[PDB]
């Protein structure tokens, strides 16, 4: 079936972070494609992507970048869907400076940012499960019932 | 006529960031309603806006909090519905502990957190429309109209004059 | 005996951090009990913990949590109880985040807040002792020989 | 008529902060004094205030401090009583140096710190009041009545006029 | 005449700050353009800007941005050309949003970044002049006079009259 | 053939960083010399060195350094050519310290700062080489082909 | 007659802050010159007045810079003298930029670092006079009346009135 | 010999960092004492320490403490004595918190504060050492020694 996410990143090393954003989607049976686009070293190829997204059925980009991350900014720039961005967490600054660069959008152009890390790329999955959810009755069924067992798996107390 | 996003905040000093929101969504001709719900004081409030807003018809909510700025997170916690969190500018951390204590959602419950401030507020409303915009041609028109303005809007030079 | 002290904390992750104040609380023979509450994903276990604390005959609750930490303070809003809030170590922000979405409280609402990771977990369970001493006179005299031993058994110099 | 809780400052430039958690406690008709006492111009008069302050009767130390803030953890360093300290806003970091030198106590010492400025001392009073509560009913009775007109005055939608 | 720096700005208040470097090519004689270019609602001006800056003479670019500052970096991307960028202070963060999003490029594509606000938009138009300097005599002179003019022009003492 | 370009650094420790900076000019065959210059130690070298600079024919210095970084500074102090600098990561405040003690340089004297650690080492070399390609047809087509070659060899997917 | 401590700073623009040092050192009558010396405008006028400090007779020097700090830990490389280092308070990063700059000395090289701004500057002056007062018998009475006069001019309890 | 200067420190875990101000001054050959003394276990032992350092004939006093770090702060509160403050590296904040409670001292009673870690704890023996030499010529003649082959050690370039 056609993608209805993308998930995009800048490089193979992003991937041990945003894999948990791609198990999610696969969880919830939410058809997606998995990209490597970057901002700084092929920012043409970003261009295209985001530009012609709307017109090939994307519904939500999940773009995930660490240090002076732009991909998930300049994503927004080009395109019309909502664009979710995923701060990488960096070597030297632990992800600040990603997620600064991310979150601190001046007003007209959106993105809506998740957690530094791993945390943040399943939650991406999940923003963006909920936003197709309100226009995919199956899906949002799929969703509560993910939530609930969330809920209900909680234990009562610790393992000593 | 119904309102299809939430506008809530904890309380009247929050009105002077979140009605850029507000604005914004008005401009796009998107029904909302705007209130105020109080993650501290008025736990309870919050549990029964949030557990209820998609079956009052509720799309979107987006919840502006300052300070240790829980009512976006909590506001998560009890619906399955896309959150978009404002962190409003606070005296002394100028935010920073808005930004973290909203962006920084443990895996399993998202936030979607936009900038510091009116920029943030603005931007929530933006995207609270691009994602009603998937199903409703209308307002998607009437979304890209607005982004080509403000795109075609730029100036080409700064006015350089002394 | 009842409990007269809950810890609490949102993750089996919490635990090596709210351990800590588990151990003190035992060697100072004070009952309580230590609980899984999430705040994110139990919510209702939340309010009905809290809104109910008192009446159960809790009189100090000790709540531990990382990343946007909102444990303490929502528990802080259901009951009249005094809460305090252990900040958990977070991987990217270090417990900076959990320090800062605990302690900033605005007023109305208030959470002692202590130390980062294992120092504040003990500390909290410190401070709880402390806070039953005032009104049990055999507690209060083993606490005073906590801190007479504390106080006694540091060295005069470091071991070379 | 005896003080059962203890408000100390190292200067008056504190008493801007320091006033709220007084103004609370009176509020709650809790008795109470208010000193300064400074750790590092005058440490001698901080041990014998500490050392004594049990058995003067106290049962909580509210302490405030900026900068290098070293009056709530040296208090808790010569009582047994719980000691609760609010970081004073400081013109340069924020209150940062004042909050990290706060709440950052290694364990074995605990100061039960809350927020920056004026909220932090307005939230020790009523933490101090919370600790009183659990052994004095008519106080417990004022506090829970503080705490449901505080809910219950919560507005239900802000004021949105232009 | 043509111009051989391109200073750029997303919007007519990064004015405030980039005029500072303007001035000082101007004192240095060097020629240059003055445009408004914004990453976010102007990306393909953007991408148009940079990919043709070498082809039209410019050899230099100093480019300013505030908040999640993406014009310096993105420039970088489409230029072979060195480009400088100055982080302009926003209201919450005091640039330090800026100067990361700008200083922090990963291994690849450079921007050599100056201090926030300015003094960093003076550095950059002097950076810049260093630059061409490196192959033109003249410049090269100038900016010699310059620099020694500036450690002439240090005074011994202070003003320290009440 | 005659150095154009100077890397300096304070010691031995800021080597695992400055080989980044080392081995980018060797692949784009820019002449160049790799030197230990400490600020604080050896402050008369570091005066000869950077006053002496541009005479002995250097276009470019690349300067490394972490902690209370003054290195790229005071060598920008005395020469006029341009300086780049780089934040080498420090052990405790990991490189923030670096960052700000080089970039925050008042108005005069500039420093052209790049990121903190090996990315900073890369990227100071190329900016270096984009300075000289300004004036050197040859190496500007190198630079060039390296800039193409980067962007053609990012991965169209992660592997996983 | 002859000045023991040197007070240098980079600019007229930090006398604001170092006129702290100056009036403390005069009120204790230690004899001391007060220069401006940049690191960055006039870096051989700063090795030539460090590496002849001790020669020229002074003791200690106490210097104050801001931003990207250099002027105290350049100023130790060249003296064996003990040098103090007092950040001045920045316009955007609040003197953190100014401490991290002074106070994260690689080892090997000392500088002496005090609080951001006024309070710093007075403190320099005070850790001088304390480090002159160990061979200075006068010096040392003056001071110890002076800590002595500090400690008993602080008031038992603050100004609590409306 | 009697100790002209003292090292405290608050506890063992001290001593990783502290031993390096300990090895600098038996390097050159300042008698000194090396104690543990703890701002907020031993509160009366550091106000005794500080009372009567001065009359026991100590002139420096080096303290090192990590997180909310007040005993260098309280040593300068009770002597008149110059007090440097050595920020020891905290486990979450990495010295963040040591170094803004020990060096934003207000006016009035002074620290005076060396860099965080090992570096700190080198470089204050370091300056205590440079204000003992300005009334003794025989260890200023060898702190003279020691600057001098500290700046004749460093080598022209790196080992690759």
């Amino acid at each position: 079936s056609a993608p209805v996410v993308g998930i995009i990143m800048g490089s193979q090393s992003d991937w041990e972070t945003m894999r948990h954003a791609d198990a999610l989607l696969t969880e919830l049976e939410i058809p997606h494609e998995t990209l490597i686009v970057n901002a700084h070293r092929t920012p043409d190829r970003l261009a295209d992507y985001a530009r012609t997204a709307a017109e090939r059925g994307l519904n939500v980009i999940i773009a995930g970048a660490g240090g002076a991350a732009h991909l998930p900014g300049m994503c927004a720039a080009w395109t019309r869907l909502p664009v979710l961005g995923v701060p990488v967490e960096s070597r030297a600054l632990k992800g600040m400076d990603s997620l600064l660069s991310i979150v601190q959008m001046p007003g007209g152009v959106p993105v809506g940012t998740l957690a530094i890390g791993a945390s943040g790329a399943k939650n991406a999955a999940l923003l963006a499960a909920s936003i197709l959810a309100l226009y995919n009755p199956a899906l949002a069924a799929r969703l509560e019932t993910w939530r609930a067992l969330q809920t209900a798996s909680v234990p009562n107390s610790p393992i000593t």
